[PDB]
């Protein structure tokens, strides 16, 4: 798995939009979207958002991540992460989430990265904690059949 990346483009969002396969994935990634997912939706989330980036392997964009909170000198915490279907289990979201963790550190001089995820999301809470990412707290949150499920919100410490 060679591995590049770079800001999201324009020509990227097509290929993005459809990572997620279905209203659960759509809701895990991006709980404020609404099923079908839709460029038009992508890109009002990145102009909302920070750090908008892509991964590549093999000239294909195959993840996609960004921040929704960003405070200098104290965190960023992880927004959108959507990775192809083909690519899941390939590394594509470790190696995504440590170049966030260094764009964090080095664009606003964070301390701590935050990441939530739901609990239906096991892969993801396995892989945070690979990563070293350590549970915090437990949200409530609710799914767009209106039935409840835990956001569980994990953090971990940077260095300078
Ligand atoms: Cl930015
Ligand atoms: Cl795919
Ligand atoms: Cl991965
Ligand atoms: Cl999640």
């Amino acid at each position: 798995m060679q591995l590049s990346h770079r800001p999201a483009e324009t020509g990227d969002l097509e290929t993005v939009a459809g990572f997620p396969q279905d209203r659960d994935e759509l809701f895990y990634c991006y709980p404020k979207a609404i099923w079908p997912f839709s460029v038009a939706q992508l890109a009002a989330a990145i102009a909302e958002r920070r750090g908008s980036t892509v991964a590549v392997h093999d000239g294909q964009v195959l993840g996609f991540a960004n921040f929704y909170q960003w405070q200098h000198g104290d965190f960023c915490a992880l927004g959108n992460m959507m990775v192809a279907p083909a690519a899941r289990g390939l590394g594509v979201a470790r190696y995504l989430i440590g170049v966030m963790e260094n764009l964090a550190r080095e664009q606003y001089k964070a301390r701590l990265m935050k990441i939530s995820c739901f609990n239906a999301n096991a892969a993801g809470l396995l892989l945070y904690t690979q990563l070293g990412y350590q549970p915090r707290a437990i949200a409530e949150r609710h799914d767009p059949d209106g039935r409840r499920v835990a956001l569980i919100q994990m953090d971990k410490p940077l260095e300078p």
